[PDB]
């Protein structure tokens, strides 16, 4: 797909089995969504921006399907304000920036 | 051109004759610069961030090149960890994502 940016690049997102709707984010290192539990053993982060840091869990090795095509990366899991696909992920995808 | 995203996806932009480093970032509605002097007046802004909500001073109409395109628009200025090129400008330059 094309996405233009007239409007936010929101996508469906398949992860846990749940389906959640998440913003394609280039600036964002980390793919980071709002609280949900993922099995697995996990570390504590820092992650900072706009507004400072927030406290979020760390996830390694999730598999998550992003418009059809699957990925596995990382995945940090706290109170972020939307889901956030960042550029870990992304480039599984083969997503690329144009113009 | 097309930028992956294994790296950040820096470019160094022109603003005021000089020659900054600033992120391509589809999540950022807006075009928000670390601190420095424009011209003109600013009306007072609210943005809200991974950590929270931040102000920051709005400038209309201000000239900025982005990797050669001369684009003109709204330009916050605020404390922000870095430099950040949004939507509003990314559209200017006719920006999409790719995959
Ligand atoms: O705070 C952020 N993050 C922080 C972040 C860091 C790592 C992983 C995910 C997110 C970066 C921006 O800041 C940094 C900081 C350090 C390094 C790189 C980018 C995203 O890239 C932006 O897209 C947007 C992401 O989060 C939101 C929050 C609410 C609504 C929409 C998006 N903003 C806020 C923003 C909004 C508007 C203009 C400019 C900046």
């Amino acid at each position: 797909p094309q996405i233009t940016l007239w409007q936010r690049p929101l996508v469906t997102i398949k992860i846990g089995g749940q389906l959640k709707e998440a913003l394609l984010d280039t600036g964002a290192d980390d793919t980071v969504l709002e609280e949900m539990s993922l099995p697995g053993r996990w570390k504590p982060k820092m992650i900072g921006g706009i507004g400072g840091f927030i406290k979020v869990r760390q996830y390694d090795q999730i598999l998550i399907e992003i418009c059809g095509h699957k990925a596995i990366g990382t995945v940090l899991v706290g109170p972020t304000p939307v889901n956030i696909i960042g550029r870990n992920l992304l480039t599984q995808i083969g997503c690329t920036l144009n113009f």
